[PDB]
């Protein structure tokens, strides 16, 4: 009955940067060939999106943001082969097109087809199926999951478990996935190590999740919040530091509780200077950094390249290195089996209208992730 | 008979920097316990020992330089059990204590005896056996190989193969292990990938030997001197580009004739610019670049974050990641089993006497390695 006409709906439209979103009728095109419209059911608050506010991260505007979802297909454009009307669906922030160089590699992951590096705001084919106001207005990542309807390349959706709680595995669209696999998949963490996680929000606390998976025996959880430190401990951390507790820098402070740097570091916060000390924080020799914050736009850090001639790796990753449409369906199994836990992640629940108050809980430090329904 | 005598003998002493090397009588100390005492047979002449002399690298002078050598064991202190006298021997400009962290770790080479990375230029405990005109002389990275005898502590050497062609297989102690352990064990090259080698110099040259052996497709040379290519392309390369023949950055040139970026990059030079650039011109979300150039010392370079969040791997290394007690030995075997050749790297056989004539040639891009015979 909504097959081939524009629907109605209700989004969250980004008018301007540092302001709220505007709860707001748009108007959403039915899919064109490839591409495949979503009624939404949960999407969880990342900080990338509250980037988006901040203008920390530069995407067109006005912008239909959200890209940490889960939902329903409506209906299939043309030629659509991979998802059917009523399967649950996650939206891939990174695309899997398949065909790519890098979906080629066994090791890449960064889709060619994706809007992350100097993004549009648009489909794959450079238009936009959203209207407000009578107004064209931007996708967000070919996502745009704040909203009671999307509409996304087929590229950009991933058919999930039928019995998946949707509430539940929306983080697996974004926060989760990163944080674990940047441990397991990016770091590739190994039994016995010390691992230091800068950042113990949502993603700082799914790479804590991946880290102990991996066997790790010591995780030190850093964050200038120690509200935070809690969930750490509960999650796997060993022990918590406080940048702002000590004299000395924390790259020294580090050092020396492991005895000389630690094996594997994660940034998991988005600041040039930690990204930095995490990065001299491990061993010289043989210790690896991930960087999974997202940095603010167009800045470049300062280093000494001696950090890496002694022999350290420095890495940095999306969505933890997971090749999105092929993973994010394993994942959503392994979560139904119990082979990892989101709940330690859902601190507060919201329906989407309340979704200004879900970004002054993330803005505040209270929240990890809360969780938006539809 | 010399055991346990001081010995008066010929040396090359660096007295202060941008100067050349004064040739002179220097008189070196007996091995005290665990040290062993080294009559010098080759040494080469490495870009790094031009870094002391330019400032480029700080170690505390006066200084016998010198890290690139083989020699032949005269006499042993005390408690020394690795080697004898009359052993073919190659000093170990990084040691193998063989008890660090760094020593005990699979992936581990930088051990943490080294004197690279806050230099004393002493022996281990920390004196020195050596004098000039009275004055006591610093050592080198635990070998200054530019004197007729040395002093190194027994964890800075390694008995190699009795029937060492030394005036060749002294270039297992620097650039020849440097250069193919970057390739073979630091980015671990794979079959049919494509590289780009920034710097066409002796370890440049031998980046690309490790590379062709790990069977790349492609191999880019990048260096502004077009007088480096046509031996670049004798031991493997497939293409050779002059930036200063391009009107765009050759991170771009690179970026194109690759179809979206390189496999594995090198920097061999020892610049921040070409360190940014080498790590730009890898493929996006799944390349990997290796710093190999000794920087300027405590200059930091400025990077765009973004460049790893991609997915980059970004790495450093000394000594080719070799653990060099163990590798050292090896490597001659190998040499001796005609797996590698070291003639396309020597450009120039001189004297000892001829250490300034050496350095105006590598100076003035005429030379790859000049040995120095004693
Ligand atoms: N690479 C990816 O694919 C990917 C995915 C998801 C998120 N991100 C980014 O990852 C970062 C973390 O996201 P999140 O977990 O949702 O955010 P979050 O909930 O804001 O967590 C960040 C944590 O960092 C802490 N913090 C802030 N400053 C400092 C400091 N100077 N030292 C120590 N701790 C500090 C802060 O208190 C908070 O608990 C953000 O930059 C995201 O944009 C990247
Ligand atoms: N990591 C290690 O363990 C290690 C070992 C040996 C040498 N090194 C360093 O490696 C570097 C190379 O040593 P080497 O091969 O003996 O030196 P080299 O023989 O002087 O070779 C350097 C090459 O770089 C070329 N070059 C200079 N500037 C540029 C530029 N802007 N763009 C492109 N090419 C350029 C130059 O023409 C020359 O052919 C030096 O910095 C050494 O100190 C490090
Ligand atoms: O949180 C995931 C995420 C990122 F990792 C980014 F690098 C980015 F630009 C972005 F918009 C995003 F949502
Ligand atoms: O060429 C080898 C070499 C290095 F790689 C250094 F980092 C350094 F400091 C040095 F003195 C040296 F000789
Ligand atoms: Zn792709
Ligand atoms: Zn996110
Ligand atoms: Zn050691
Ligand atoms: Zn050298």
């Amino acid at each position: 009955s909504t097959a081939g006409k524009v629907i109605k709906c209700k989004a969250a439209v980004l008018w301007e940067e540092k302001k709220p979103f505007s709860i707001e009728e748009v108007e959403v095109a039915p899919p064109k060939a490839h591409e495949v419209r979503i009624k939404m059911v949960a999407t969880g608050i990342c900080r990338s999106d509250d980037h988006v506010v901040s203008g920390t991260l530069v995407t067109p505007l006005p912008v239909i943001a959200g890209h940490e979802a889960a939902g329903i297909v409506e209906s299939i454009g043309e030629g659509v082969t991979t998802v059917r009307p009523g399967d649950k669906v996650i939206p891939l922030f990174t695309p899997q097109c398949g065909k790519c160089r890098v979906c080629k590699h066994p090791e890449g992951n960064f889709c060619l087809k994706n809007d992350l590096s100097m993004p549009r705001g648009t489909m794959q084919d450079g238009t936009s199926r959203f209207t407000c106001r009578g107004k064209p207005i931007h996708h967000f990542l070919g996502t745009s999951t704040f909203s009671q309807y999307t509409v996304v390349d087929e590229i950009s959706v991933a058919k999930i478990d039928a019995a998946s709680p949707l509430e539940k595995v929306c983080l697996i669209a974004c926060g989760f996935s990163t944080g674990y696999g940047s441990a397991v998949k990016v770091a590739k963490v190994t039994q016995g190590s010390t691992c230091a996680v800068f950042g113990l929000g949502g993603v700082g606390l799914s790479v804590i999740m991946g880290c102990k998976a991996a066997g790790a025996a010591r995780i030190i959880g850093v964050d200038i919040n120690k509200d935070k430190f809690a969930k750490a401990k509960e999650v796997g951390a060993t022990e918590c530091v406080n940048p702002q507790d000590y004299k000395k820098p924390i790259q020294e402070v580090l050092t020396e509780m492991s005895n000389g740097g630690v094996d594997f570091s994660f940034e998991v916060i988005g600041r040039l200077d930690t990204m930095v000390t995490a990065l001299s924080c491990c061993q010289e020799a043989y210790g690896v950094s991930v960087i999974v914050g997202v940095p603010p736009d167009s800045q470049n850090l300062s280093m000494n390249p001696m950090l890496l001639l002694s022999g350290r790796t420095w890495k940095g990753a999306i969505f933890g290195g997971f090749k999105s449409k092929d993973s994010v369906p394993k994942l959503v199994a392994d979560f139904m089996a119990k082979k990892f836990a989101l709940d330690p992640l859902i601190t507060h629940v919201l329906p989407f209208e309340k979704i200004n108050e879900g970004f002054d809980l993330l803005r505040s430090g209270e929240s990890i992730r809360t969780i938006l329904t539809f």
